[PDB]
């Protein structure tokens, strides 16, 4: 079935920010079995293998942004990619690497389904331009370089010049935010862009506001969903193995919720699983811990439920 | 008063699943004080001791199923015990001890309430039937023994000769499943079973959950509460020392809010607390923790409520 | 603006209750940077510096009540210093500890804004009489001296006969509560003070409460709100260096949304961070864990929001 028909995209790029690691989140959910437990889920797995990023010497920074042309390079590639994923009638998946790769991985989705709404689940917005931006670090800014009204505040960046934008600020849903930069929130109330931080999550509960980003996106009619999932989203109690982890955040119950949800629409046409740094573990329970949650995340994404699953036959013969 | 007037009856029993410690239940709840924190809640303790489980050699398997005739026995035995409790006037109080004993529990307190209507706590389904296991664990089986619509897909297991089908699909309600076999899966839901699965307790709260649930089974009319309570029903975070930890699972403040909520219908009949393991805590705070759990959700059961408690005096003389 | 205007006045008190160490408690949320941190978030702070507490040798107990004249001058003193802060027009801020003080910092905040409404975060009602009290813990008396309605109840306590009720019982909500004395809940239910304990935030969710318990405070007028937290309210899994810790609390989530809701109203006029011990860490990291929570709250009660905060300029320019 088309919601269960899914295309591999290993993505190892770690220079959208500064902390080493990120760019071995393919091996390690590649290592805990993650194809293998999405075949028994009776998925259609293909996988396009890990995109080779090759080194780019004397990557000047533009301004205070660093590795340009490193990140620009990589989303380029990962935007080709995606784009033939996405022509062969499968469900692009991208195992993380950096979350400066959504640039990538959501224009090459746009470029065969424009019509796509995008659930961004992230302790973060990553909307800075390169302007507003304060640390450099690309990770942080790639909603800023799809956004079509902010077209005209983006300056020419070495190595975005094959970007344009490709999606509306009110084609996007924020759930999970707790640490959003001044800038951040300007664009934010400026640019009317939904979102549920952990205030809205606190007042309403995952189950309205599940109802509500669906209502939001799906309401006109049915429409590809790209769902873009930091692991960061999810609380360090349960996702640590994390280059910028905030306290606070979204239970190991309320991210199975939105992917469980997410899956029973059938309307799931692109996912990220971003942000995973298995060097960033204490201890190696603590990689382990994250690694798993991230692999739980992605198997509700494909049809695996709390209240079980079972294939169409009489278990009672 | 009724919903304090309570009999005690352990079931040291582990045989109903692979872990040895499971049978030291009893003791490790008695250990923490139970009777004595009863007793200082007003409460009519009445200890019925600990039942002897006569061991049996030679219990060669009926097909996958392991020791049943020890099982078989040993439910048959807590059945005569918690009738016995029932025609006294008193709430049943199984310790535990394997969740198989629900067997002789429901059994036992349906033969003197045949009314009575479950709520099942529980991580676990335990719906298999002696064919639809893989593991031949007949603590993961007892529901299926006790369902009158699966009266012909359970077939002639020796030591339940004696098991008549006492409950119908609509006289139980699952909270807290989460690891539901596709067997059990199909059950579920041809059998058409109200449940609320983790995924319905993040959509609704525990508040809508506990409504909902006592709403269908005492709506149309006051009944007999049978509670039978699997410490893994809890997230292995508050109960540990388990067998079949599942992460993801109830708080200690769902289980104290599930448990008063059925205090405050005078209607609790029966309970089973069920599965904890001494001999399985990762550390001597694990087990303690466990232990602490569940005599809290016992406590919570019979009265014992987070906004305080006073007795019918004039406390500001 | 009003609700970013701040007057620190550290409170080094430890005689309410016995375990040494809560007269740390400015020291410490000082040394964590709390003064700097409030700045960074565009407030006005004044410091007025801890005040001393001269030693009152010969203060033996009146009845079981112990150190009452050390316990009734420091809330004589204290409530003189809120007063001069608040006719300065400035929001007292209290950091204590032990919530004893909560007689002298509501006392002082009530003689220059008698209409004021108090929002006291708990996981105890602090409503035990010097008759009811079966510790003789001054900490868990505060509530007791303040409400208008236990006048009578209130025998003549020494250093205690500044003291006049100021707080009606409909004008004060609990929040958090979940060990409540048989003293404590007879009046609780007598005198029908509005409560949400863990039972009802479980019920309902912290939006549903934050929403009534404003509307019952401010739903016939605005009037000034006294907060008065004690860090005990949340879960020792956030805050565990303090007293009197109780399991199953408000979670950190909880307890910013109470604090960003209150913020909100524009109406904080008193504010009390009580109960922090940096003596009763069981490790370095449970002490800064437990002022790192306190701090939050704190930043929350005057104006940081986790949807994030901007200055009104133009941050694209
Ligand atoms: O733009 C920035 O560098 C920073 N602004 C807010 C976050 N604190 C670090 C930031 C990036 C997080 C990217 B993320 O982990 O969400 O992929
Ligand atoms: O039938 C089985 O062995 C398995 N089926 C699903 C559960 N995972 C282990 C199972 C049993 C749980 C029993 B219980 O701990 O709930 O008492
Ligand atoms: O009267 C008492 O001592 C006790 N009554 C219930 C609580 N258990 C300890 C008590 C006080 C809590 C003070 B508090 O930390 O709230 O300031
Ligand atoms: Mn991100
Ligand atoms: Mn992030
Ligand atoms: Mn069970
Ligand atoms: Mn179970
Ligand atoms: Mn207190
Ligand atoms: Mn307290």
């Amino acid at each position: 079935a088309k919601s269960r028909t899914i295309g591999i995209i290993g993505a190892p790029f770690s220079k959208g920010q500064p902390r080493g690691g990120v760019e071995e989140g393919p091996t390690v959910l590649r290592k805990a079995g993650l194809l293998e437990k999405l075949k028994e889920q009776e998925c259609d797995v293909k996988d396009y293998g890990d995109l080779p990023f090759a080194d780019i010497p004397n990557d000047s920074p533009f301004q205070i942004v660093k590795n340009p042309r490193s990140v620009g390079k990589a989303s380029e590639q990962l935007a080709g990619k995606v784009a033939e994923v996405k022509k062969n009638g499968r469900i692009s998946l991208v195992l993380g690497g950096d979350h400066s790769l959504a640039i990538g991985s959501i224009s090459g989705h746009a470029r065969v389904h424009p019509d796509l709404g995008v659930i961004w689940v992230d302790a973060h917005t990553d909307i800075n331009t390169p302007l507003t931006t304060t640390s450099g670090n690309l990770h942080g800014q790639p909603v800023s370089f799809l956004l079509k009204e902010l077209k005209g505040k983006i300056p020419d960046v070495p190595g975005f010049s094959w970007v344009t934008p490709c999606i509306s600020a009110k084609d996007i849903v924020y759930i999970g935010l707790r640490d959003v930069d001044p800038g951040e929130h300007y664009i934010l109330k400026t640019l009317g862009i939904k979102y549920f931080s952990m205030t809205e999550v606190d007042r309403l509960g995952i189950g309205k506001v599940m109802e509500e980003t669906l209502s939001y996106l799906l309401g006109r009619k049915k429409r590809p969903i790209h769902l873009s999932f930091d692991v960061d989203g999810l609380d360090p109690s349960f996702t640590p193995a994390t280059g910028t982890p905030v306290v606070g955040g979204l239970t190991y119950r309320e991210g199975l919720y939105i992917t469980e949800e997410i899956y029973k629409t059938g309307l799931l046409s692109g996912l990220d699983i971003m942000e995973v740094n298995p060097s960033l573990g204490k201890t190696p329970e603590e990689v382990t811990r994250t690694v798993n949650t991230a692999v739980a995340i992605t198997l509700a994404c494909f049809g695996l439920a709390r209240e079980g699953n079972h294939k169409p036959i009489d278990y009672l013969n």
